[PDB]
């Protein structure tokens, strides 16, 4: 499949992703630099945050316990919408996921 991303500035980028992959697999993989990533996918840190847009949050399995607890620790205030993008698999319903990256990481 294949993930859209923009950045702050609103200028997008589409990255290939195989089913399986993070999002931010496939954002280092074909990139995407901004996505910091400290734990390396790990989920111990607020570094790979993203905002996914509004109409395809439905669409992901829910925040767990940890991410969410993670979440309020993020460089950017968290929003409705945060995820830790290593935490989203990505599968064939996702195959147009829109991920907006926040003005920092860390
Ligand atoms: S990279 Fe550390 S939580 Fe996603």
């Amino acid at each position: 499949p294949s993930i859209t991303f923009i950045h702050p500035d609103g200028r997008s980028e589409i990255v290939d992703a195989a089913i399986g992959d993070s999002a931010m697999f496939a954002a280092l993989n074909h990139g995407i630099d901004s996505i910091v990533a400290e734990c390396g996918g790990n989920a111990v840190c607020a570094t790979c945050h993203v905002y996914v847009d509004d109409l395809w949050l439905a669409k992901l399995p829910p925040v767990d316990a940890n991410e969410d607890d993670l979440l309020d620790g993020t460089a950017s205030d968290r929003l409705p919408n945060s995820r830790l993008s290593c935490q989203i698999k990505i599968a064939p319903e996702l195959d147009g996921l829109v991920l907006r990256i926040p003005e920092r990481q860390t």
